[PDB]
């Protein structure tokens, strides 16, 4: 028993991290097979970031201007190309530690692990959610760009995120591994509105099921609700509307606990209306939304 | 910016995990050099756990009864010995992936990363603290025994914990890598009192400094206090007494923020007396105590 904000083991991703330098800018790259993926703003100086013309900036760069270092050894760059907001540096050596991998574009509300890196070196790993507004609340300092987010299914690493920037609000924005930003963000140093963030309702319900499985049950009540009644409450509290698709994904947890999804919704409704009254759920005094129903099943069943 | 409950990258530890089976019991082992370390209760059946005589049980076991599997390959056991509550299985092959390592016995209030494993396979990594009462609030299911806790300083892994059991209260108990339990716990299936847990005051203060650095400042007040006045409040709220050693360790954070340690104590005093009034600090509605002053400096400076 016990419930923790668990990240995937990061080893398969640590073996892919490299340092990419172009001019005076250094950031992290992802080496998979004979390609190194990194944010295209590696070609910018601090002055360039205000209004960069990436096509024009990249034209002043040759293969030899991209310095790629994997640990202590230097990689030979034989090709370079821009795909959306990422640079793909073709190298002459395939990464011997390339795990089985896929590039995936995750949905808002889905979770993933982030391996924070600096100078191609891993410093830490944490679990987070892609917010409904397509930002992530990470922990990233200067030099963290190019750090990646991922999920792991047995031996296959699904890379879903590459870090690019921190908004003036302190939240983070990035791309998928094809270089397409999540959200309306652009890779420019300009004021960018993230938009209203909402709570991931299906994740809060999943976490409430995790709480019941692990013994925290004080919040269970004698009430029930309907999807429409629940959603009137969810709208007032900036929770995303719960759909029958969300109810269906909660099915296994509803089956394991014997608590109907709509009864759990009534517990959530009462918690939203009355607060926790100084109490905690799984060591938290707020409603946690960074665990998907899949994460709860996985952690409660010990999938390796 | 941003502050997360970050674990160390787990790769160096993933390369050490093995599966150990003895009879019908399977758990995780740690393979370092030519030795595999695992909980001695691997030799027990469920019936044995009520009142085991480990010396007598181990006498019925030979090297060939210990099945050690590293991924798909079987290790040859050439020696076995019990050291406190751990078994040391000498194998004929040194682990080629053995990182630079040390065995350390951490202090209560110190933090570490846990690589949760099942059948010698890693499932997740999370950061936690050794509670003042020498328990850990983990996430461990059946088969997780032998999973280890560790810290990483650049290339050196300091193993500090090996998981052994879950108390009837749902908290976890284990040993250092010499097999000495943290706390008064014994490796028997009997009711075991963990004792009063207290909040790690120096860690809460460190996390309050992390909050100020990262922009959350609403809790800063116009007050100050003394160590003695603060400790009267800490005693009432089951916080561990703050000493001048704790103040000294907060020195770098006090220097970076320009907020005197005793002024931060007065903020903590007011938070303890008045609560958060529905507000949050670093995305938490409670006072977080699982970040040491070292963790806050490390995360705020990007140590890899
Ligand atoms: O998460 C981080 C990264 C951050 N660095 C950026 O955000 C750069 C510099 C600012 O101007 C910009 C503007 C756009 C882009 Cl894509 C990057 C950047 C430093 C602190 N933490
Ligand atoms: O963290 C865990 C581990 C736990 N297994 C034990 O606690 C075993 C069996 C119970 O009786 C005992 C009693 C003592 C010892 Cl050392 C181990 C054990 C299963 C659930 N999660």
């Amino acid at each position: 028993s016990g419930f923790r904000k668990m990240a995937f083991p990061s080893g398969k991703v640590e073996g892919c991290m490299v340092q990419v330098t172009c001019g005076t800018t250094t950031l992290n790259g992802l080496w998979l097979d004979d390609v190194v993926y990194c944010p295209r703003h590696v070609i910018c100086t601090s002055e360039d970031m205000l209004n960069p013309n990436y096509e024009d900036l990249l034209i002043r760069k040759s293969n030899h201007n991209f310095l790629v270092q994997a640990g202590n050894v230097q990689l030979r760059v034989i090709g370079h190309s821009m795909q959306n907001c990422v640079l793909k540096l073709k190298v002459d050596t395939a990464n011997p530690k390339t795990p089985k991998y896929k590039f995936v574009r995750i949905q808002p509300g889905q979770t993933f692990s982030v391996l924070a890196c600096y100078n191609g070196s891993p410093s830490g790993v944490y679990q987070c959610a892609m917010r409904p507004n397509f930002t992530i609340k990470g922990s990233f300092l200067n030099g963290s760009c190019g750090s990646v987010g991922f999920n792991i299914d047995y031996d296959c690493v699904s890379f879903c995120y590459m870090h690019h920037m921190e908004l003036p609000t302190g939240v983070h924005a990035g791309t998928d591994l094809e270089g397409n930003f999540y959200g309306p963000f652009v890779d420019r140093q300009t004021a960018q509105a993230a938009g209203t963030d909402t709570t991931i309702t299906v994740n809060v319900l999943a976490w409430l099921y995790a709480a019941v499985i692990n013994g925290d049950r004080w919040f269970l009540n004698r009430f029930t609700t309907t999807l429409n009644d629940f959603n009137l409450v969810a709208m007032k509290y900036n929770y995303e509307p719960l759909t029958q698709d969300h109810v269906d994904i909660l099915g296994p947890l509803s089956a394991q606990t014997g608590i109907a999804v709509l009864d759990m919704c009534a517990s959530l409704k009462e918690l939203l209306q009355n607060g926790m009254n100084g109490r905690t759920i799984l060591g938290s005094a707020l409603l946690e939304d960074e665990f998907t129903p899949f994460d709860v099943v996985r952690q409660c069943s010990g999938v390796t």
